[PDB]
């Protein structure tokens, strides 16, 4: 029995930057009040977690990474009211408290509590559950996903359906749903219009399926490797275009071809240039251009604000917008209606003990999304 | 009868940057088809017309500036079919022919044939109406108002209220129009919510006025003159703040009196900083900012994309988001029925003949508008 105790387990450490990630025996301790104890089942391979290592997002190092994930409670602290040891859950790397100005706000997700806008990489009382040949390691958004078992905040778990498959659901924890949201909610795409996506992975394929729920007639695609755009088409883009096979900018490309800018772009890459090449393509009276990917840190971009004068919309978000609290349990009782579909994003499946690999596949351009499976 | 005839007038001339106008006949020719010769009666003194001889707004000269007026049709050319001969009329700078894809989008409003993106300096036909010493003067905007006739595009004019009062409703083609639509309809601002206007001159008041009709709840005033702080506490600000007063930079200032940042701030100033500053002090989950002011000519702002990722929504808008030529007679309609005021606006009042005193008290900061009188 582990109830109580601390357990001994295997995780993926990050020691510091640009390494592989480390697979050895962690101790987690059990959970304080209004803590739970969780025996993670699947994780997803994201671009943020690569983010980590390559020192473009900065978090306290030593960590345990991994953000995307779904598991089965093991253990509750005192306090805890919404979730039981034993129920199928997903962890929330944006928490959701129901108490902060942004709870209360009928538009806000990004809850006050988070550990993403300036992170400390602890528990929310400032200490740490993990400790690996004695020296304490940090979490990850309050998360930290790649290890056998976490401890998470009760703000950041939600509980899911009992007869979830939980190899497939942990993607709502992150690239899913952030994708499908930025266009359903953020954006509000509506029937009829024209979308440019940037940035083919699983986070963009996931805004395509958006775009094609709302009614979009025509999703193009924008990625500088051809091997994204078969699955892209798969999951609704009407065309796809490389930019480095134009002697033009890809902006003047984009705005001849929807006969004078796009109704909705997204940036879904990560790059400062990409984030402004967006914007100027949407239509510059009505266009709106929403950024998802994440830049590298403390890096400012230049832009001419005569792109919003004219009447254009620029806006970014967390998650695709969604309470995350309230939206995860209603997005895999939608994925077990059949509403949606996960498979399109899942190339390729590994033990955990094969992350290294995973996160290769990822560097190389081979996968969309690896799902590790503990 | 001076239809089909060339007139004789004076009209204030610039013929160089940063040197008083020329005061001095110039001729006009008779409209031709689809095109309306307008005898003007009162005009109002912008910071845009200023900006033409600072060189912050590039556009061709010689000129005739002038774009914020009212008048009487003297004559119509062949085909004009929505005023006659004795209407009052408003020139619209921006226009709205009606058939491009932003006239027929239920948002847009910077319509396709407009002077503004790359301003020319002509008709739509790509040629002057106005000749001084011999040669050729160019147009601005469309609209050229500085001068006793002017001759406008069908589709850059609206028929007004026959009883309309045209040394006050000259203000609704620019400043009033521009900066009560920036609250009312590109912002949207909310009952009960936290509101920040950048700059406290003429369109900087008619956005409080928006934000006041609207229901806010606080409405702070920005501005580096604090003699413009009365005026402002007159039309609706609960409070003004002085960034020179502060240790602190300003948005640093109102996200601690607005606890947390504001719900809708607007730039109304035309500088660079103060654009991104007015972007940080709006609540970085669910905040908006409208970009109003003019920006230096061809000059890039530099900011980080984290302050969009958190969930803020940043905007602009020419003329206050409305739909010029339907716009303009319902808003005039509302003056006339008191639904607004525009006195509080109005601080001085002089003869056209002289016009350069007028720019003197705007540039001393002594007025908000002056309206000059044919
Ligand atoms: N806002 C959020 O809440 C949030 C959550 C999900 C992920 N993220 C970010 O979203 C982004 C996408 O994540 P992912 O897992 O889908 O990544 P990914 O690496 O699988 O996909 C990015 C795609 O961009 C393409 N690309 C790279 N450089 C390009 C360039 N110069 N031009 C055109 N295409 C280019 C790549 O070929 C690739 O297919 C990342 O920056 C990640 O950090 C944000
Ligand atoms: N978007 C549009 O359609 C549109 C139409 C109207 C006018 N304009 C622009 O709107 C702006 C305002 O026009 P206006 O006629 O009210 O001008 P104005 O000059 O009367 O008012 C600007 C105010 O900004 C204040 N100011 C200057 N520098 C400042 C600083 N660093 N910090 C804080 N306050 C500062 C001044 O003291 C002044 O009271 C101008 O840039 C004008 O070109 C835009």
């Amino acid at each position: 029995s582990t109830a109580g105790k601390v357990i001994k387990c295997k995780a993926a450490v990050l020691w510091e930057e640009k390494k592989p990630f480390s697979i050895e025996e962690v101790e987690v301790a059990p959970p304080k009040a209004h803590e739970v104890r969780i025996k993670m089942v699947a994780t997803g391979i994201c671009r943020s977690d690569d983010h980590v290592v390559s020192g473009t997002l900065v978090t306290p190092l030593p960590v345990i990474a991994g953000h995307e994930a779904a598991g089965i409670v093991e253990s509750i602290g005192e306090g805890v009211t919404t979730v039981r040891p034993g129920d199928k859950v997903i962890p929330l790397f944006t928490p959701q408290c129901g108490k902060c100005r942004v709870c209360k706000h009928p538009e806000g997700n990004f809850c006050l509590k988070n550990d993403l806008s300036m992170p400390r990489g602890t528990m929310q009382d400032g200490t740490s559950r993990f400790t690996c040949r004695g020296k304490p390691i940090h979490h990850f958004l309050g998360t930290s996903t790649f290890s056998q078992y976490t401890v998470v905040d009760e703000i950041s778990v939600a509980k899911i359906d009992a007869a979830s498959p939980l190899e497939k659901v942990c993607l709502i924890g992150c690239g899913f749903s952030t994708g499908y949201g930025s266009a359903v909610k953020v954006a509000k795409v509506t029937q009829g219009s024209t979308c440019a996506v940037f940035g083919l992975g699983g986070v963009g394929l996931s805004v395509i399926m958006g775009c094609k729920a709302a009614g979009a007639a025509r999703i193009i695609g924008v990625d500088i490797n051809k091997d994204k755009f078969a699955k892209a088409k798969e999951v609704g883009a009407t065309e796809c275009v490389n930019p480095q096979d134009y002697k033009k900018p890809i902006q003047e490309v984009l705005t001849e071809m929807s006969n004078g800018g796009v109704d909705f772009s997204f940036e879904v890459i990560g790059r400062l240039d990409t984030m402004v090449t967006a914007l100027s393509c949407c239509q510059e009276a009505y266009g709106v251009s929403v950024i998802v990917g994440v830049p590298p840190d403390s890096q400012n971009l230049s832009m001419n604000p005569m792109l919003l004068l004219s009447g254009r919309t620029w806006k970014g978000a967390i998650f695709g917008g969604f309470k995350s609290k309230d939206s995860v349990p209603k997005l895999v009782a939608d994925f077990m209606a059949k509403k949606f579909a996960l498979d399109p994003l899942i190339t390729h499946v590994l033990p955990f003990e094969k992350i290294n690999e995973g996160f290769d596949l990822l560097r190389s351009g081979e996968s969309i999304r690896t799902i590790l499976t503990f």
